[PDB]
């Protein structure tokens, strides 16, 4: 099912905003934004199909997550070839949901680095271009990344399919009942909250969006984010500082 994003506050969308504007209105204040017209002509957008990914990467071994990431004990990873993953969790009637998440596929397969680029906005950071972490997120409809926060800025680029994303600023942490302050994860199920056990969550303000191919979501450092895939999906994240 597709959530109704127009009833919720939508993440603003901007087409190729200037570096200065992005820095002053978004990076410095820590405000989410969607960048349009930047990655939509990346080669990956037209080249990366299920067939092409299976052809180039199908023999390489990757980690595959299964379980709810709400707690360490609730999930685990299995190392398997890309072909095995595609067969078991995408094409054949998947009883369980499997997710090739948070994997540095582009270090494993440098050719794929030719199909993507580093966003120009990353040059506004302090860190170097070499310490930027590029992660692949490839999985079926229905994958869910529970509400959590990360210690770096993020550009999340959608290549294949659509994702529903909810964002809560760092100043809402109280209403999100973190498991452990010291990357931190919420105890709440965004789309099915226990309203007795988590009363403060109902009124917490948030932004939401459906991110589609060619769009980039800027997730400010330590902004809380929740992600559900709406279709067979492939995203590329850029963690930078
Ligand atoms: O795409 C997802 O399922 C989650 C991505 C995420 O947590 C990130 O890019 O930092
Ligand atoms: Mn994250």
């Amino acid at each position: 099912l597709i959530p109704d994003v127009k009833l919720e506050k939508t993440v603003p969308r901007l087409h190729r905003p200037s570096l200065q504007h992005f820095r002053e209105q978004f990076l410095v204040p820590g405000r989410p934004v969607i960048l349009k017209g930047v990655a939509d002509h990346w080669p990956c957008m037209q080249k990366w199909s299920l067939e092409y990914i299976q052809e180039i990467a199908g023999c390489r071994t990757v980690p595959v997550e299964v379980g709810s990431r709400y707690t360490d004990e609730e999930w685990s990873q299995t190392l398997m070839t890309v072909n095995e993953f595609i067969s078991k969790y995408i094409v054949n009637e998947p009883r369980d949901v499997g997710y090739l998440a948070q994997h540095q596929l582009f270090d494993q397969i440098p050719e794929l680095k030719q199909d993507i680029s580093i966003p120009d906005y990353c040059s506004l950071g302090d860190g170097e271009e070499e310490e930027i972490t590029i992660n692949a997120w490839f999985g079926p409809q229905g994958t869910i990344s529970p509400l959590h926060q990360d210690p770096q800025q993020n550009f999340l680029v959608q290549v294949m399919g659509r994702k529903y994303i909810r964002l809560y600023s760092p100043q809402e942490s109280g209403a999100l009942y973190p498991h452990d302050t010291h990357h931190n994860t919420s105890q709440v199920d965004v789309e099915n909250p226990d309203l007795e056990k988590f009363p403060k969550f109902a009124k917490a303000p948030f932004l939401s969006c459906i991110l589609s191919p060619g769009e980039i979501l800027f997730i400010p450092v330590k902004y809380w984010h929740y992600v559900r895939a709406l279709d067979l999906s492939f995203s590329v994240s850029f963690w930078w500082s």
